[PDB]
């Protein structure tokens, strides 16, 4: 579980949004696993607007802020789950670590802030999916 909280902005993964970020929807791509509802106080994290490859992420699952190198956002194929079917998730980045399920909305961090959140995982890795192309979340 987590969430970012940019502005007036709360951005989760899809699969975990509540009756709240549906009726305060700003934006949803079911392809990107990605929800953005409304908020009436102002949020506290940053966005990175970079090309980064390597940052920290939280694994809640084992406790820790792993250090990875990660791909760049990508079209790339994900094995059915309970939220989704067989499908190619875009604007996703794999990195080499642990993860499970219920990890997603851990946030990876590069020295610029915020780059996305877990969406996925398996076998070893862990998917990202990324935020940073969402100018809109900075104005
Ligand atoms: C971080 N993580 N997410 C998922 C997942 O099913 N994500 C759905 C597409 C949303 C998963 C499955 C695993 F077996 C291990 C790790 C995982
Ligand atoms: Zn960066």
């Amino acid at each position: 579980s987590g969430a970012i909280y940019v502005g007036n902005y709360r951005v989760v993964n899809r699969h975990l949004a509540t009756h709240n970020d549906w009726a305060n929807l700003v934006w949803e791509d079911s392809s990107r696993d990605l929800l953005v509802s409304s908020t009436t106080a102002q949020g506290c994290d940053t966005i990175a607007r970079c090309d980064c490859q390597t940052g920290v992420y939280y694994c809640s699952s084992r406790r820790k802020h792993y250090p990875v190198s990660f791909s760049k956002p990508s079209l790339i194929f994900v094995e059915a789950s309970e939220y989704y079917p067989a499908r190619y998730q875009s604007h996703l980045m794999l990195a080499v670590g642990h993860s499970e399920p219920g990890d997603c909305g851990g946030i990876l961090r590069c020295q610029h802030g915020v780059v996305g959140i877990v969406s996925t995982g398996g076998n070893g890795l862990v998917g990202f999916a990324d935020v940073r192309d969402l100018l809109w979340l900075d104005e």
